């Protein structure tokens, strides 16, 4: 199951609130594997807390590392549901626009895009 149908909207909401009386200066984030993804490998966990100064760009790399991925292996990162239109944009900007409301910031990746 998703995170979604792993823990109720209730429960979502009070792990986003923990967060931010326990991590002010981190974005909630939830990153999960495509249903359909066959290349790509699990993370070894669903939930991170990432610091609120970093872009996209960097994110991804960050996600490219704890996959341990090769120059060769493609990665897409979809956010709230849809590509990215700027990868140069704070996690900070993006957690305010594309926000779940429960609190979490969704991210899927995939091979293909």
């Amino acid at each position: 199951k998703t995170f979604k149908q792993r823990r109720s909207f209730e429960q979502r909401v009070e792990d986003v609130r923990l967060i931010r009386e326990q991590h002010p200066t981190k974005i909630p984030v939830i990153i999960e594997r495509y249903k359909g993804e066959k290349q790509l490998p699990v993370l070894d966990k669903t939930k991170f807390l990432v610091p609120d100064h970093v872009n996209m760009s960097e994110l991804i790399k960050i996600i490219r590392r704890r996959l341990q991925l090769n120059a060769n292996q493609a990665f897409f990162l979809l956010v709230n549901g849809h590509s990215m239109v700027s990868v140069s944009t704070p996690i900070s900007e993006v957690y305010e626009s594309e926000r779940d409301e429960d609190g979490f910031l969704y991210m899927v990746y995939a091979s293909q895009e």
